[PDB]
């Protein structure tokens, strides 16, 4: 059978995860977090524990979804790829740079395993859904090795090249646009607050009109129930936003909104924000 | 029967006054463009003229769909506000100052006619489909007159107060993300463009991610195919996001990317690109 190895259960990971499930993969989990890990193990999960290095050696692919490079570094090199057998896949879900998707496919090819650039997105929902985009480049034994993973845990599926890279580079550019929309969508509800415009009257208004956004709707409810309780962290913005200013540098290309974006949840998170939802980048106002 | 005359036969208007004869309302148009005219009476309506000094002293409603207050005080006080019959009603549909909406609805009051302070949105196609995004405010005799379109016209109307302003004020935070988010699309297509990435692929993954904006969505195709033949130009917005601007400053509210997205429409248009669609405002870059 396909084993498939899937390191990082946040909510795009237990997607994932389950989706590899009902697509009746021989599906692993591994997480710090022993809820979700005994959740998997209940929906029928070979195993589950705080770190990969118990099933490594056995996986046909692992699927790392993580928050940035040095964890993807940390899962990899307490690392579990020199435990990997020869041929198998290891599929890079996270937010990273160009360069260190390129790093680490070199050090993986060395112990002749196939790296997949394959950063994701589509929401929680979709991931729970088998609905995952996925923008991804890497070499065709990669795409091969994990197409029954991609077919479980995604619909849209976008080969971007076929050298690891090009992946990481589209999804920077798309974190410019998340970034920019939830920064956005913040700053119009402040100043409908402001206004004196009911902020649930104001959210029904644009969720139905030509300037609404994806991450307009999604975290803007979190706005109008007032909870700030962490999804995706004011941090990561901070952290994404800077991947992408580092990339408009290095191309000599100018950011006059992503530079504000980036600027603003900074601001959220010396004021204190940085760990409560990026919704929560309103509260500079 | 009910008479309905729809002034502005632009995108918007056109899908009103053919959603008003889909409704069996008997409804007359007025557009100094002929061919609007032509294609109106082909297809049903009572009149068809290059203003509504024709057919104003009989019509139940005049909705007035254009670009601003000075073209709404313009079909108004050669006006026709004088020749309508007492307990007509007037849904004015621009993106107009609340001040302005106010002194216009004093003036229609004092000749016993009800306005409707009732900015819309939802996009030409669905305006054709008879599913525009109402936020309007005012008389409950306003609404009451009104009825008869705004069920042909709108799927969703949002009742923002029981006098005119509120409606105006709403649409101009709509319009604070509509204009950000046209400009964010375009600054990042221009970085996708720099850093070598296809826009049609680029474009095909946002709009399958949690990035996407329907400005995105309905802009960047422009883009993508190279077509800056204005449907809706760059100036609307350097004039919409002025109106933010000035709203924001007598609240003494600050608008860090509603700004920035003003002055990169603005630098669009002193470039020579005003009257080219919004997206033009990619070519700053
Ligand atoms: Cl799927
Ligand atoms: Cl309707």
């Amino acid at each position: 059978d396909f084993h498939v190895g899937i390191v990082g259960l946040g909510s795009m990971g237990m997607g994932a995860a389950r989706s590899c499930l009902r697509a009746g993969l021989s599906t692993w989990g591994a997480d710090l977090n022993p809820q979700a890990c005994a959740n998997l193990l209940a929906e029928g999960a070979c195993g589950a524990a705080a770190s990969a290095r118990e099933f490594a050696g056995v996986v046909d692919a692992l699927v790392i979804l993580v928050v940035n490079a040095a964890q993807v570094r940390q899962v990899l090199f307490d690392g579990v790829a020199h435990l990997m057998k020869p041929g198998s896949a290891v599929m890079v879900s996270s937010t990273i740079s160009s360069a260190d998707a390129q790093e680490i496919a070199a050090a993986l090819t060395a112990l002749n395993l196939n790296m997949l650039d394959a950063p994701v997105s589509g929401g929680a929902v979709k991931a729970a859904q088998g609905e995952m985009t996925v923008m991804a480049s890497g070499s065709e034994a990669a795409f091969t090795r994990l197409k029954p993973v991609l077919d479980a845990v995604a619909s849209n599926v976008y080969r971007i090249s076929d050298t690891p890279g090009a992946g990481s580079t589209v999804k920077i550019i798309h974190q410019l646009l998340a970034g920019v929309h939830i920064a956005a969508a913040a700053e119009a509800m402040a100043l409908a607050a402001r206004a004196g415009i009911p902020l649930d009257v104001m959210y029904d208004v644009v969720t139905h009109a030509a300037g609404n956004s994806w991450m307009f709707e999604n975290r803007m409810q979190h706005v109008v129930d007032g909870d700030y309780t962490p999804r995706s962290a004011v941090d990561i913005f901070v952290k994404d936003l800077g991947l992408v200013a580092d990339t408009a540098k290095a191309l000599r290309f100018p950011l006059p909104l992503a530079s504000t974006a980036l600027n603003m949840f900074t601001s959220a998170s010396n004021a204190g924000y940085g760990k409560e939802d990026d919704s929560a980048v309103i509260k500079i106002f």
